């Protein structure tokens, strides 16, 4: 009997690459703030962890900050997933699943996470499934190509993000495909694919 | 309500410095164990994480491995605290509180954990307090002098601990004192204090 079990409404998770328009898309729902639980834009927490910019330090030196940053991404997703609400509907930007299946996986391959770091995150993931309820009814995948995503990113112009390589966005693209289209990851609930170009 | 809430018996935590004799003390309880749930020797899980010796890496390279090590220390403590049992008593070696109030404190001070990593662990300690039930009814404190603790570390001769200086243990000792004697941390159920210099 997990933390947050039986407390959660029908839940939609908004997924897609960096710069796929996830926040923008959710913003359309803002006038319904009173009817829907909207948990958007988690980057803002990662940019300010009691005054520390974890997003910034992760980009500057990944072999040091990959793991603490991912640890914190996991915490914040867990806090949104299990956040309490009386509303009939919850919609979330991102989920614990993209952190696990896309980012963590990619940083393992790209070597930002050493084997030991990776195993830690993975045992934590096993324990979270066993102990904490993650409500998941529908994923909406804002599908984009890596070039489009790249362009949206540099226009938005986050100082932290100014050195993000297109290659990286292609690595991430693939993983979102493997997970959300080619059904290559263990997890499965309903997926709705939208084109966003 | 929290995970593991309602499912845990009266629970005792065995605390004290590195080398103070926690495992030894616990073995006195070994003939009883069909009636007592004994969760001993968590260092072993830290020495082999599907092959990886995190203890070794944390000692070889703290600025890089302190973070992921503490993160796994936390997990393994959570797995013990919330491990299910039908027995009327649980006795555990260490707890999540010594990692938070002794080791993490020290690693923050000696620079192994930068503010950002420390902030992250602290945020996690709060969410655990809200999500995960941690049963604690009694702590038994095996009080030693940092010098006896050192002798025992040397006699035991774990290869990971080969470079552990007396200063480290002095630092940790005063941290265990601030928590278990001066009560300068949150709760501490009751603390039974034991002289563990033979
Ligand atoms: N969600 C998530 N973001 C991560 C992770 N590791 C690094 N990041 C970074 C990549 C980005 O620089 C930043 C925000 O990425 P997201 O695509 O989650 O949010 P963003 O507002 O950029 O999405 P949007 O452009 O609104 O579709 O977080 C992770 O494990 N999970
Ligand atoms: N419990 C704990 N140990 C840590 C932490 N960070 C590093 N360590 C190291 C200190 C030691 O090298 C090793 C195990 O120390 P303990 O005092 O927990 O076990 P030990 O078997 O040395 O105690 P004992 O001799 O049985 O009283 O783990 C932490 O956050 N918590």
């Amino acid at each position: 009997t997990k933390y947050a079990e039986g407390t959660q409404p029908f839940t939609v998770l908004i997924e897609g690459n960096i710069g796929s328009g996830k926040t923008t898309y959710l913003n359309h729902f803002e006038k319904y703030k009173n009817d829907i639980c909207l948990l958007t834009e988690p980057v803002e927490k990662w940019r300010n962890v009691n005054g520390v910019n974890l997003l910034e330090l992760m980009y500057k030196d990944p072999k040091k900050w990959a793991m603490p940053f991912q640890s914190y991404v996991t915490l914040t997703m867990l806090q949104s997933h299990t956040a309490p609400t009386n509303k009939k509907l919850k919609i979330m930007e991102r989920s614990i699943f993209s952190a696990r299946y896309c980012f963590v996986e990619n940083m393992r391959r790209n070597g930002s996470l050493e084997q030991g770091m990776y195993n830690t995150l993975e045992e934590w993931y096993k324990f979270i499934e066993e102990s904490i309820h993650v409500q998941a009814d529908l994923i909406i995948y804002l599908r984009t190509s890596p070039e489009v995503a790249y362009e949206r990113i540099r226009q938005r112009a986050r100082s932290e993000e100014s050195c993000v390589p297109l290659k990286y966005l292609q690595e991430l693209h693939e993983l979102h495909e493997d997970w959300l289209i080619h059904q290559r990851r263990p997890q499965s609930c309903k997926v709705l694919v939208l084109d966003a170009d």
